[PDB]
């Protein structure tokens, strides 16, 4: 049994809700929240922008030190950093950004990072300002992630379309 409430169970391991990821993280304090990161961990907008704002920029400060030591992530890659006031840990995952021309086949590689964590609160990778089709992102998620994932959908309209169209 876990703390997650109000989620629509899609498969054995994937759940979905219309929820504010910051507000959901603040309520649950999950072991892992996933950030929709870029390779530079520059948390300017979308999921990263919102999560980082909710940490009062502490996520960005920590991320800048990570990059100064390690250099950029790979598209499809990830790193584990603090969850600050939102979670124990933040898994920063880089999905391909279609608005930069990145290979959408890297979306599966991005989701494979979730399998290193037994339970996660996450957004749909490469959705929103990363430019991918969120229906496609949900399909790759269900077909890739084997651990228990609780997906927070930012839009009520999009949430209803994802559920209604789910095979
Ligand atoms: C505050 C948020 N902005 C974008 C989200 C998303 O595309 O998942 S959540």
């Amino acid at each position: 049994v876990n703390s997650f409430s109000g989620y629509l169970k899609l498969t054995d391991n994937v759940y979905i809700k219309n929820a504010d990821i910051v507000e959901e993280a603040k309520k649950v304090k999950p072991t892992v929240v996933v950030n929709a990161a870029n390779v530079y961990l520059k948390h300017g907008g979308g999921v990263a922008g919102a999560l980082n704002k909710a940490t009062n920029n502490a996520m960005q400060v920590e991320s800048d030190d990570y990059i100064a030591t390690n250099g950029p992530l790979k598209v499809g890659g990830s790193c584990v950093l603090s969850g600050h006031n939102l979670a124990k840990h933040c898994l920063h995952v880089v999905g391909p950004n279609v608005n930069k021309g990145e290979d959408i086949q890297l979306l599966k590689s991005a989701y494979e990072n979730f399998n290193q964590h037994e339970v996660l609160l996450a957004p749909l990778l490469s959705a929103g300002i990363f430019g991918a089709d969120p229906i496609h992102s949900l399909r790759v998620c269900v077909d890739t992630v084997r651990t228990n994932v609780y997906l927070a959908v930012f839009d009520k309209n999009l949430y209803d379309k994802l559920v209604s169209s789910f095979l």
